[PDB]
RNA sequence: AGAUGGUAAGGGCCCACGGUGGAUGCCUCGGCACCCGAGCCGAUGAAGGACGUGGCUACCUGCGAUAAGCCAGGGGGAGCCGG
């Protein structure tokens, strides 16, 4: 489901657009990042989170 | 004075039961032949690769830093996140 409702909104990322597809994919990278540190270390996390996010990614850039 | 009897360190044949070995039978996801179909790919970067890519991933497979995946259309109708 996760699908449908992003996406939709993503074009909706139309206020500024490309320069927002871009904004937004930099902020979800970071998240990313954050989240494969907490990744690594352990004591800080709960898997799918990182595929959902990376596609999250690959959907942003498009 | 005399006579011919038991011994088995070990060995031989026979039976029995094991070990080892992987023949025989059955099996088959593969192979072989024929026939039919189909028959080009590439600078819009092929054929084929290297290195990567999975939360934990050695390999195989899939994929390409959007990396076992992204979008859309079609199919399908309870399961799914490959081996
Ligand atoms: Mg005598
Ligand atoms: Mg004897
Ligand atoms: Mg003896
Ligand atoms: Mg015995
Ligand atoms: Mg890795
Ligand atoms: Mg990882
Ligand atoms: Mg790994
Ligand atoms: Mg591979
Ligand atoms: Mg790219």
């Amino acid at each position: 489901m996760k699908l449908s409702e992003v996406r939709k909104q993503l074009e909706e990322a139309r206020k500024l657009s490309p320069v927002e597809l871009e904004k937004l994919v930099r902020e979800k990278k970071r998240e990313l990042m954050e989240l494969r540190f907490q990744a690594s270390i352990g004591q800080l996390s709960q898997n799918h989170k990182i595929r959902d996010l990376k596609r999250q990614i690959a959907r942003l850039l498009t």
